């Protein structure tokens, strides 16, 4: 076990190994209690996040604990990964607090964003894509995917994050409202309305609340037709879909009025209403719009990831010590 030391950085106490150097607060609670330090180990710099309150109730605990199982899961170059995690604490009993290590990246997508070129597009899309369909792959689902979760260094490699730029903005019609039937091609509808804003510099469906946010949507794509209206179980959802007058799904060239074919053809399947219909991460990463970067053998998949605690219903000292056994047993990447 390393040596810890003490300081106070902006209201918050921080107990971290010697390792860690040259503690920086960054963003301000934009990431949480963040601060980049320097790795003595590597020689890189990192990212160190301290959980607040990561055991203040059942539900704290349960989150703390599934931010762990997922983090320790993710081992791919387009999600973020976990460089280390730890405690102070030498026992369980003393456990109150956890500390996240992870590469420090460079800017995120909503602080980039002005157009970008269409190669740039391609690149940030096709690593998305590639991001989704490895996390997909272990049934996870991020479910607020957005501009400002995405980050990039300068040398434009991406990664997937989730911190948690109005989550309404890019979430999937069938999550709107009434969650209980919904697919992993809701990251899917996100990745159609952040690749609209890379190519025009303008948010897609700029809603002011979740009905606004569904009228801008039905604008674009059109009302639902006779196909997807069988298959809305909510009668409440059926009664306000059926009230509104009918509308045709726009003719997406004349929306992206010059961007690439190839970029309009994958909004277009990227942005269907019907999430039965809507596009894979798998598939959309064997579209035209990625030969540049599509490689078979170099999209791998995840290994299966048991979220069967997801179902739990624990104790906070429960939900404490199951996260404490995963402090214990990570194992660092080579
Ligand atoms: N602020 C940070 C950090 C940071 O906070 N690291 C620490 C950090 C800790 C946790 C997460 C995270 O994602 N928890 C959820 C994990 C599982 C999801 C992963 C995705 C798929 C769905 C499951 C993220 C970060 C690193 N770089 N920057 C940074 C960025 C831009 C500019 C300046 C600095
Ligand atoms: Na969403």
């Amino acid at each position: 076990r390393p040596t810890f030391y003490r300081q106070e950085l902006n209201k918050t106490i921080w107990e971290v190994p010697e390792r860690y150097q040259n503690l920086s607060p960054v963003g301000s609670g934009a990431y949480g209690s963040v601060c980049a330090a320097f790795d003595t180990k590597t020689g890189h710099r990192v990212a160190v996040k301290k959980l607040s309150r990561p055991f203040q109730s059942i539900i704290h605990a349960k989150r703390t604990y599934r931010e762990l199982r997922l983090l320790k899961h993710m081992k791919h170059e387009n999600v973020i990964g976990l460089l280390d995690v730890f405690t102070p604490a030498r026992s369980l009993e003393e456990f109150n607090d956890v500390y996240l290590v992870t590469h420090l990246m460079g800017a995120d997508l909503n602080n980039i964003v002005q157009k970008l070129t269409d190669d740039h597009v391609q690149f940030l899309i096709y690593q998305i894509l590639r991001g989704l369909k490895y996390i997909h792959s272990a049934d996870i689902i991020h479910r607020d995917l957005k501009p400002s979760n995405l980050a990039v260094n300068e040398d434009c490699e991406l990664k997937i994050l989730d911190f948690g730029v109005a989550t309404r903005w890019y979430r999937a019609p069938e999550i709107m409202l009434n969650w209980m039937h919904y697919n992993q091609t809701v990251d899917i509808w996100s990745v159609g309305c952040i690749m609209a804003e890379l190519l025009t510099g303008r948010t897609l469906f700029p809603g002011t609340d979740h009905i606004d946010q569904l009228k801008l949507i039905l604008r674009l794509v059109g009302t639902p037709g006779a196909e997807l209206l069988k298959k809305i179980s909510s009668e409440s959802a059926r009664n306000y879909i059926q009230s509104l007058a009918q509308m045709p799904k726009m003719n997406f060239a004349n929306v992206f009025i010059g961007a690439n074919p190839l970029a309009v053809d994958l909004l277009e399947k990227m942005l269907v209403l019907d999430s039965d219909k809507r596009i894979t991460a798998a598939q959309a990463l064997a579209h035209a719009y990625f030969a540049q970067y599509h490689d078979p053998d170099d999209e791998p998949v995840a290994d299966p990831y048991d979220q069967s605690f997801e179902s739990r219903d624990l104790l906070i000292d429960e939900w404490k010590s199951l996260t404490y056994d995963e402090v214990i047993s990570f194992v660092p990447p080579p």
